[PDB]
C-alpha cells in the first residue's frame, strides 16, 4: 500500500521512512521543501539514504505549492511530519513561518483530504502543547502551550479535530516529547552539548540545567509511529502520548556525557529562554494499550548512538 | 485613561466605544480597516456619531499594516475585537483571512504590548472554541472547536496565555455568546431572518431550527464588557463567559419575529452547515462573581429593537 510522508527529509522523517521501507508491502512518497533550522546539506544525506530504495519516490515542493488532489489519488496513508519545529525562534519577526508551515499547511492537506478514501492520517505533533504541568501529564489534560510554536502546533491538532468531526478523516494524533539520536536536528540540545564536548568548548545551559525532559530515543519513537499505522486496535480520533524510558535533568544528561566522553565538561550557563516548560513527562498509559508502544532504549545507550553519529558527522 | 478598541467601527467595537464615551475620563482610540462580512456602507453608520466625539479617535488602517509604536503610546487599556468573525465561511480558501486577522494581528498587538505597561489587554473570544458541549459550559472546560474560525479564535486564546506567562501582558479573555440588537452584522441568523421577513422572502433555516444558542442582547454583552475594565480586582489571566438572559431555538425566534412583524414566515429548511453546534450554553457564574454581570434584556425587548434598527437601514 502507498504511504506519504509529509517532511521526509528531517530528523524524524527521514527515519519514519526508512523504517516503513523495510517492509516490501509499503510503497513511500516523501514530500519536502529544504526549510526550517537544519540546513539542506544534511537533508540532502537523508534522502539519498532513502532514495537507494526503489519503492521511494522523492518529491522536491512545497506542499503549499503541490497538486493535492492528484499527489493524493493513490495513497493510502498520510503521515503528516512538515512543521517548523524550533520552541526558541518562534518570536516577533519569526512567527510567521510558524502559522504558514504549521497551520495553513495542516489546513490544505487536510482540505485535500476530504474527498480521498484513506486509511488513516496521522499528524505528528508535540508535548510542547501542553506547556507547564505537574505530574505525568495524560492526553485529555486541557493543554495551555507557553510558546507561539507550541500555540501553532496545537492549533494544527484542533484542525485535525474539525476535518475529522465534519468530513470523516480518519485522524490520529501523535505527541512526540523530545526525540533524540542519531540525526538528531543541530539546534537541539544533545546535538549541541555532544558537538561542545567533542570541540573542548563550554556546554551551553539555559537556565540552572535543572528542566527535566521525557527524551524519546528515535527508534522508540518510530517503533510507536509504526504501531499507528499496524495497530489491531481501532485509534481514529485518539490523542496518543510518545515519551520515553527515562526522564532526565540536563545537569544528569552532561554527567551522562562525561561518563561516555571522559572528559568532565566546562558548564556555561546562560539566562533561560521564555516560552520552554522546566518539566515535560508523559502518561504513555493510552500508547501502552493501543499501540502495545514499550519504549526499551535507556539514556545511556541512546547518548553513545547520538555521540557516535555526532563525532562521525563533522 | 486611554483605551485602544481594536474593529471599533463593527457590530461590538461601535457600541463598546459609545458606551466608554458616556464616562468624561476616559479617551478612546479606534482602529478598523473596515474588513470582513459587513460592507463599509454598515460601517460608515456605525461610527458616524463617534467621530464628532473630541475624545474619540478613528484610524481606518489594518492592524497589521499600522506603526504599533503610535498606536499603542500611552494607551492604558486594550480592548482586542478586531476580528473576521465568520462561523460558516472559514473552509478552503477562505480560511487564510483568518489566520492572518485572528492569530497574525493577535500576535503583533502581544509583541507591541511587551514593553509598554497597561493595565488590561482585554481580549474578545467567542462560544465557538467549546464546539459541541451539552449543558452550560464553564471556562474550564477542553474546549475543541467544531470549525476552522473557532480554531484560529482560539489560537489567539493561547497567544494571550503566552504573553501573559512570558512577559506579563496583562490578559483578560471574554467569551462572547451569539450577539444581537442593532448593528448586528448582516451575515448574523437575526439580521437575515429580519430582512427576509421586511422583504416577504422566504426565511432561510439551516437544518431543521431546533438548534439553540445563548443569545445575548448588544447592551447586556457592553455592560459585561466595561465591568471587565472598571473593576479593580485581579481577573488577570482569567477567561469569562458572557451571555444572555434567555436561550431559544429558531423556530423560537422565528414565532417571535411572527407576533412583532404581524407577518407570516416562509421557510425554506437548508442543509446544516458543517462546523455549527447544535446548541450553545454559557454558564455565566464566573462573570457573575467576577464582573457583578447579569443580563437584563429579554427576547421579546432585544428583538423589537433589532428589528427596528433593520427596518430603517434598509
Ligand atoms: N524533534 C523532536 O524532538 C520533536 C518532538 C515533538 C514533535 N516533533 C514533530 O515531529 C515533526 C518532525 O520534526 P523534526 O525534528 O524531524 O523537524 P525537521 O525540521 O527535521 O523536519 C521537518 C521537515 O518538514 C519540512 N517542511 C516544513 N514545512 C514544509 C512545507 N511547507 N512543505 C514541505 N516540507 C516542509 C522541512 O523541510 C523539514 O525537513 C514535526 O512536526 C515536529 O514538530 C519533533
Ligand atoms: N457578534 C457575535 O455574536 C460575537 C460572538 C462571539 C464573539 N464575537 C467576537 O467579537 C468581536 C467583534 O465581533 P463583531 O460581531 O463586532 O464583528 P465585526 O465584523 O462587526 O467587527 C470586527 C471588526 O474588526 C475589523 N478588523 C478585522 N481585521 C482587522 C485588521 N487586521 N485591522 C483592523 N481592523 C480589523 C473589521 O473591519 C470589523 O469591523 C470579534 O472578535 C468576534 O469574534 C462576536
Ligand atoms: O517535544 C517537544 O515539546 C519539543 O521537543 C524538542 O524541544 P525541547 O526544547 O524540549 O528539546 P531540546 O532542544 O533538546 O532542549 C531541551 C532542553 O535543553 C535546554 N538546552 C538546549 C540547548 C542548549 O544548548 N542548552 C540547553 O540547556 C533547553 O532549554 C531545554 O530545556 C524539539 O526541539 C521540538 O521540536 C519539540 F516540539
Ligand atoms: O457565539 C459565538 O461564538 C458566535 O456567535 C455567532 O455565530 P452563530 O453562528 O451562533 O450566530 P448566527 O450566525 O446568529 O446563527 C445562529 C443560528 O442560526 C442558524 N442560521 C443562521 C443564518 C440563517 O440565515 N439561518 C439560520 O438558521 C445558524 O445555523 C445558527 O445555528 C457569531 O456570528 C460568531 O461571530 C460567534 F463566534
Amino acid at each position: 500500500m502507498k504511504i506519504l510522508v509529509t517532511g521526509a527529509a528531517g530528523f524524524i522523517g527521514s527515519h519514519l521512512c526508512q523504517a516503513l521501507l523495510k517492509n516490501s508491502a509499503y510503497h513511500v512518497v516523501g514530500i519536502d521543501h529544504f526549510i526550517g533550522p537544519t540546513p539542506a546539506t544534511l537533508k540532502t544525506g537523508n534522502i539519498q539514504s532513502l532514495e537507494l530504495n526503489s519503492r521511494f519516490q522523492f518529491i522536491r515542493e512545497d506542499i503549499l505549492n503541490t497538486d493535492l488532489s492528484k499527489l493524493l489519488q493513490d495513497i493510502d496513508v498520510v503521515y503528516h511530519l512538515a512543521a517548523i519545529p524550533g520552541v526558541r525562534t518562534s518570536w516577533g519577526k519569526d512567527f510567521q513561518p510558524y502559522v504558514t508551515n504549521n497551520i495553513m499547511v495542516t489546513q490544505q492537506l487536510l482540505e485535500a483530504c476530504k474527498h480521498i478514501k484513506l486509511d488513516k492520517f496521522i499528524h505528528i505533533s508535540t508535548s510542547s502543547v501542553y506547556g507547564e504541568k505537574s505530574g505525568a501529564v495524560s492526553e485529555d489534560l486541557l493543554p495551555i502551550p507557553l510558546s507561539p510554536f507550541g500555540v501553532t502546533k496545537l492549533s494544527g491538532e484542533h484542525l485535525c479535530h474539525v476535518y475529522h468531526k465534519n468530513f470523516h478523516i480518519p485522524i490520529v494524533i501523535l505527541r512526540y516529547f523530545t526525540v533524540y539520536g542519531p540525526r538528531q536536528r543541530p539546534d537541539m540540545a544533545f546535538h549541541r552539548l555532544i558537538k561542545q564536548m567533542l570541540e573542548d568548548k563550554p556546554l551551553t545551559i539555559f537556565g540552572d540545567g535543572t528542566q527535566t525532559r521525557d527524551f524519546t530515543y528515535i527508534d522508540d519513537c518510530i517503533r510507536g509511529t509504526v504501531a499507528a499505522l499496524e495497530t489491531k486496535k481501532n485509534i481514529i480520533g485518539e490523542v496518543i502520548n510518545i515519551g520515553g524510558k527515562e526522564q532526565a535533568s540536563i545537569l544528569d544528561i552532561i554527567s551522562m556525557l562525561e561518563k561516555i566522553s571522559g572528559k568532565s565538561a566546562t558548564k556555561n550557563f546562560l539566562k533561560s529562554v521564555p516560552g520552554e516548560p522546566k518539566q515535560t513527562w508523559a502518561d504513555i498509559s493510552k500508547a501502552s494499550t493501543l499501540l502495545q508502544y514499550s519504549p526499551t532504549v535507556s539514556l545511556s545507550d541512546g547518548l553513545e548512538a547520538e555521540y557516535d553519529y555526532i563525532k562521525q558527522l563533522y
